[PDB]
């Protein structure tokens, strides 16, 4: 009952979860100059195995990689967290047209796509949606994307969405390592939020990563080829798939860095 088109899009999400109102809603523009430098916070430490991912799907809102969580190997640690949170999924949000798609932005500007990298707390809770329903229960890690030269772990990536160019197709996906997708600084800011979808639970930390990483134009265009429909249905092409930014309400963002 909910998507990114004309009458099922963010603006109208309210009508089905009214939590879409609440105080602690993502993304957020993040005003660099109105961060608060928080040196009390621990490194962000993103401890990945190589070899964890299991599929790739196209769900009709995102492509999504999931990995094996069944113990704490591929965690993400340090930073605002409480303990390790292990690594469920990783998806993505992009544009139709390359000066938008990010969810998060920062001094207003958005980015062609935004990567988050969705992590629970397995340690207090006993699956991943109990924890999604918990205000300390998941941390995403939000990496942005920019165009510029090929990323060359990205091929790998980019090269298996043709199979899961349909709205609810699935393919293997063995020995992805998510490090591969990230920055060389581990700088970021870190707020309370919300998940970015339905049922929008105010469950999240987020890390939001200072530098993007890049990847090439026919890069970018791939994610554009994936459809938010199925085999048989007239093609709409998956783009625009981000919720914009939402109310601080109060909230204090935080920064491991100084601009
Ligand atoms: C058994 C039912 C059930 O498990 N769910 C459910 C289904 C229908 C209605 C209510 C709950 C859940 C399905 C997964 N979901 C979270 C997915 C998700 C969404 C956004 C992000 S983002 N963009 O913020 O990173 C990260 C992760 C939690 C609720
Ligand atoms: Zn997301």
């Amino acid at each position: 009952g909910w998507g990114y088109g004309q009458d099922d899009g963010p603006s109208h999400w309210h009508k089905l979860y009214p939590i879409a109102q609440g105080d602690r809603q993502s993304p957020i523009n993040i005003i660099s100059s109105q961060a608060v430098y928080s040196p009390s916070l621990q490194p962000l430490e993103l401890s990945y195995e190589a070899c964890m991912s299991l599929s790739i799907t196209n769900n009709g809102h995102s492509v999504q990689v999931d990995f094996n969580d069944s113990d704490d190997r591929t965690v993400v640690t340090g930073g605002p967290l409480e303990g390790p949170y292990r690594l469920k999924q990783f998806h993505f949000h992009w544009g139709k047209k390359h000066d938008v798609g990010s969810e998060h932005t920062v001094d207003g500007k958005s980015f062609p796509s935004e990567l988050h990298l969705v992590h629970w707390n397995a340690k207090k809770y006993s699956t991943f949606g109990e924890a999604a329903s918990a205000p300390d229960g998941l941390a995403v890690v939000g990496v942005f994307l920019e165009t510029g030269d090929e990323h060359p772990s990205m091929n790998r990536l980019t090269d298996a969405l043709y199979m899961v160019r349909f709205k609810g197709t699935k393919a293997q996906f063995s020995c992805f390592n998510p490090k591969s997708l990230l920055p060389a600084s581990r700088h970021y800011w870190t707020y309370p939020g919300s998940l970015t979808t339905p049922p929008l639970s105010e469950s999240v930390t987020w890390i939001v990563l200072r530098e993007p990483i890049s990847i090439s134009e026919r890069q970018m265009g791939k994610f554009r080829s994936l459809l938010f429909t199925s085999e048989d249905d007239e093609r709409i092409h998956m783009v625009n798939n981000f919720r914009p930014p939402q109310p601080l309400k109060g909230r204090v963002v935080k920064a491991s860095f100084r601009a």
